């Protein structure tokens, strides 16, 4: 009655999820045409079934989005009973406001494409902005890596009782104060004179944990680390839920005084972990598997929060 | 071929806007029942016209919202060419996320209600969260009171070049860092844990609490004490939307504020009578200009950093 | 699997319905903000459930409507399987046509808001105009108080065999002729020179029963009564399904020669019944409970007609 | 930049309207199959233009409806700037409620079909029930034949100042009381139980049966007898829509009517040949005016109580 | 739980389908008003049921379409759980493109009307163009008569091993090459100088089987037959899935050298078969019944392909 | 009040179109990330304007599609009066049916994406299947390269009056019979079973393979051999959309083609450098004209059989 499919080369996360649920990934034929034009073909019947498609992790964001939309469309017209998009890292989530410009609100375009593609429900983790849930009319379940992060902080950082949760920018305030409140420690924030960086909050003679929802080139995260050192920080960690490590990223964190860099399984990290030793990954496949099972059985998903 | 109508008897703001455009407000016959069931009738033809309806300032948010929706409906089925909702202070804006609870995203519901009611365009000031524009599919022009605030500051605070812009909560960091950078001064943030914590330099400086709105004012009043305790010379509070419900007025009269500044996105006259610490910045010209430019198809972005 | 929630202070009707169904009302947190801004929070999971929200009866029509829409939205995004709005007295139902004016068709605005809020089905009683069912694309079940009214007329009025069903205005013709046909008696109608009132039909030397779907200030209903007396009516009753008694209402019916005024439970009457003795209420909670149960079990609801 | 097209060969009404606007009807190539499958082709460009399609009077309601929908579709995908459906007599209008049965609300389905077909505006005359405007989300202008009826009455019935306007059923009370009040005379109502009952004064007065439409005329014919039996001097019947299907014509030729008056919202020529009691009120000018004003963005409400 | 209704006078196909499923056709009241205005009334409850309405076969295409839409609407607002339109011969399917004219895409108008009427799923046979499935957003299952046609060709035509599948026009190329490939024979195509007819492909001294999705007046089909004869064809058959035989049709095929004309049950043929002997019908009721049963039980429908 | 913008740096076609209209391309600030996440910013106001966005020729179809959708979104929420998507070569057009498989109808998904993105009108050239217009509800103008092809033929092939127009597959019969009839010559069709079969007269005649698009060219290359083997004098291949991915170029350089002709609906410069058998027909004037007429509300059908 339940069916789980995956997209593109990536299958690590999808395979983990399927295993935890005691299922095999559904059969899906995929042939890439001329100019990356995506071809997808559901290798089995999904008629009357509760379908879950897990987003691929093949870097190319536009090929991934299209493959996901095409799969959703194929299942829908193949009379699937319900289609849910499991998207650990919501694409274009950062493009969620005009920001004083003649810019697109791409995250809303995406929510609309997903909806028109035929998605009936969304399962994602740590939306860049909680307001994005409102970009849909269909139900969205936004999971959190926070519990896992807190737990990891307590078990791997000895001086955590007196550490400081630091935000790379002004926009991450709420995220770090929330984590800082749970741990009962101090918080601090860095801001790039929008240039030089300014820091508010107490980090002197104590471990500084940089927390952010995501990191790409890691330019910011690496500069914030140097700043924290100059501020007299003991050791600076960097915890991200989504590790879009790209470009300089790999070399940057190595050449950075990061004691360690923790990221989740929301994006493939096997390739980068090899060329970067200070990187550790928190597996969130169990959380995702549990939300699917609970969504299917109609049980509480908020429990995982 | 422009037509401007006002929500209810609170013509106040809507009449200033109309004056600035060289127009009179459109005729609207409004009958109301005991259960507050709103009756509306457009007293003039709006056929083929560019209509603007400015939300009333009554105070009762559900009556005002329904009256706005009803007027939009009436104009749309009366063949208005276009209907724009001018909503200075967006209703339910603070209810824009589930926040880890089985809560409604009321701001999204409101956007959908305005949409199905027949709204073709929205004009508002300082949405509680910029992401709210994404709750609509129709175009939204979110005007800023910033230019007017930066001007009030430069013109009313002698020490502005050495002041600190303070956010009353963590969520406002971006807004204050933004004003601090334009002015080239320090910024600071207050985070409520039931204890307030302050990060940022305010010692021997004038502290300016800046936020989008103030309701019961319990937060800004407490932040002010915190700031003085931290060595601030004097404290100001500048919010774009002055709700001031409940004990706010009494709370402000007893607070150590040098002054509390708000725009007139919400009627402030009654409140001022009982509170002298309040000063109002008029934003009718900014709204009047967005409407005029919207109608003429001219740039409205000019208003984001320019006081007409 | 089934869940029933109620809104605002009112809970009399909702509690009766829940009891008849052997259920407790679902947990819903409610805190009213500054200017009556409505805050609602579903106190329990409704994921995969058949949900029924019963409209509150706290007079303020706009606060009631909003609270209902907000509750519907919260349940919908909380992954409820289906949401049904049980609205005994459909708000703005009288505003269902332009009527030769540049007026809104508010009843349609409401149907649209309800639909966009996420309602999948509507259960109401005695719609002001049957055409309102067409203002929705979703299924609407319009229940009738008629059977109960007829029954009440037979058991409480001795001279009913030869009474006259009277309509307060020209617009209630169909309503009274239908009831008059079932009882096999005469019908009459009153009209305000649209002023003085005119009456057509035979009421001389016989009990006159004024029937209408609703009454607010009761100005009309009270004038029609005086008229009926001058016409030589024996005794004049007034039967309404929706008793929006407001303003003068209470005092008016007392100072009116009404033998009795019968209304249904669709709107709270406990407060007004105290200051008005000639008022009797027909409880329709059983009818509503039965339509919900039948809607849930997929059984015939028309049976209740 | 206005374009008017006719449903089918029943140019009749559509040609009068066109004449009154100083226009010719647009070219339309129409091919039809044996199974009545309608083929349509807009013989001229409608790109960027204000299009009006007037429903044909063929008689076969489903063929006419489909032909109308098809033409609307063709114009819309051919980039017409706006497409208005001019439907004098709204199809399935009598099917506007479930009426306690597991019935379809066909009038709502029709409104949805016209909407999805691409209609941006509707112009009709005397909807069977005003609530029908609410079946659409697009604007609807529901014109009244009342002004024309009140004029025919004042001009054709000597005793109009002492006549009685009678409704053939309970549902028409509002419509007759409305005409009775404007004229300042009595009104009466007939209710069918299989026996008719009459309430209202008709004794020694001219009785005018007024309704929105007459089909088989079984009702108005029986009401007329009832009225004469009640002491009416003579009986008239004035309906806006003259369907006259089945035995209607034979039924009218044998009825005690002084005359039967209808508008030309439906072709009446063939019917008149076999029935001399029929007289037609031309409403083309009223429709032509609503179109002209719709196009110019001018008040159409003027027509509700004024015969152009 | 499952309910099958039929429309208008036609009930042959609908009755066959119901029998194969072991059911009686649902009760539906139908009274035709003045000018063919369609009146429909569901004679039984369909609340919470999986409903299937089979299109009538009463020639008048517009009365049939409307009756179908009206039935769909009535079931939908009567709280039916799901409504599926079973339409063997999709109306206006040939009007599926502008074709270099200011023409309507009627097939899309129809798909939209069906959708707005409330249809949740479509079951049809041999769509004039497969692209029409894309005119809907709802699931469409397009069945094929091909298997049955091939089978019939093998059992009724002795020289089939060396016959030629002929297309009446250029537009039927794909249809005939597909059938010709399955049988492993030659294909040919005829074209009207768009006049005289041209023929490409080898038909000399061999049976010619004209294949087309539909035939109305049969003008084309009959001319193609004469052409095939002049080309030196042994015997010319004509196989159509949809036999819209109208106008001259009946007389035309008789006066035509057609060895035989095969058509399916998608349209009533009992009346025409009497006045035309060379006509044979392949019953597709079992195929339709099987798709309904499979759609209801959530089993594979593609199996029938 | 017309505004034309280009998808990406592949201004090529979009710049020619702009030149032909006497305009410059609108300013667009485009930032792109490593994961190819597209960032766009309209560098000028489009408020109340008629906007045209011409899809880029980058090559990566998903990046180009997303960039197009994003730009449409940005313009729409920036209050453009109308936004038209000029898509010379429609993405996923070949994926327009299930074809007896549990496949997606990607061309329909793309139409829906463009619709919800906010597209009000589509302008494309030679949709793979005319039925694709029906995948939208908004108007679509599907331009033909035929007039330009018929002209290239008459002007470049001496024997055109005695040539044969050949379809590389069964599905193209209609398209070739159509060109064959206008020219008044023979036609032929090739059907791939893994063996090609040819029906039609090509003996001693110049054979012109005509199709809407050519990708890997495996088919046209094989069809050419087949044609020469059948007695064709020489073979040509004329496709409107020149994809030429994979081994196409190498495949064409080794094929027995006299020449391979394509339009510039897709950039062809890089391909031409490595392939001299390729010749390009410029269709910018045809696209420029459709835009100009679309904007002025003038007939665009004129272009279906007339080379501007």
């Amino acid at each position: 009655n339940i069916k789980i499919f995956s997209g593109s080369s990536h299958q690590d996360l999808s395979q983990k999820i399927a295993d935890r649920l005691g299922l095999e990934l559904g059969k899906v034929v995929t042939k890439k045409f001329s100019n990356q034009e995506t071809c997808v073909e559901i290798g089995e019947s999904v008629r009357g079934e509760d379908v879950y498609i897990v987003q691929s992790g093949c870097g190319e964001i536009n090929d991934n989005l299209m493959e996901l939309l095409i799969m959703i469309n194929a299942c829908k017209i193949a009379s699937a009973s319900r289609v849910t998009a499991v998207i650990p890292c919501f694409p274009y989530a950062r493009q969620d406001k005009k920001d004083k410009s003649r810019a697109p609100i791409s995250a809303k375009l995406v929510a609309n494409m997903l909806s028109v593609a035929g998605a009936d429900h969304i399962i994602t983790m740590d939306l860049h902005a909680a307001q994005i849930q409102g970009f849909f009319d269909i139900p969205v379940d936004n999971l959190y890596a926070e519990p896992a992060v807190l737990k990891w902080i307590r078990e791997n950082i000895s001086e955590w009782r007196n550490c400081t949760i630091v935000s790379p920018d002004a926009g991450g305030a709420k995220r770090v104060t929330s984590i800082a409140d749970r741990l009962n420690v101090d918080f601090a924030l860095i801001h790039k004179e929008r240039d030089r960086m300014v820091l508010v909050g107490d980090v002197k003679d104590r471990v500084a944990i940089l927390v952010d929802d995501m990191a790409d080139t890691c330019g910011t995260i690496c500069h914030a680390a140097d700043k924290l050192l100059s501020a007299g920080a003991t050791r600076v960690y960097a915890i991200l839920t989504h590790g879009i490590f790209s470009g300089p990223a790999i070399s940057r964190i190595n050449n950075a005084c990061f004691e360690a860099v923790v990221v989740t399984n929301t994006i493939p990290q096997e390739d980068k972990m090899k060329h970067c030793s200070k990187i550790q990954v928190i597996d969130i496949s169990m959380i995702l598997a549990e939300a699917i099972r609970r969504t299917h059985n109609g049980e509480s998903v908020s429990y995982l929060f």
